[PDB]
């Protein structure tokens, strides 16, 4: 799946997560 895109904290918002740091 995705490398953690999203994943922090958010919800597989990828790159608008802002905080969403991608692996």
């Amino acid at each position: 799946g995705q490398h953690y895109s999203g994943q922090k904290g958010k919800q597989q918002t990828e790159s608008k997560g802002s905080f969403s740091i991608q692996y």
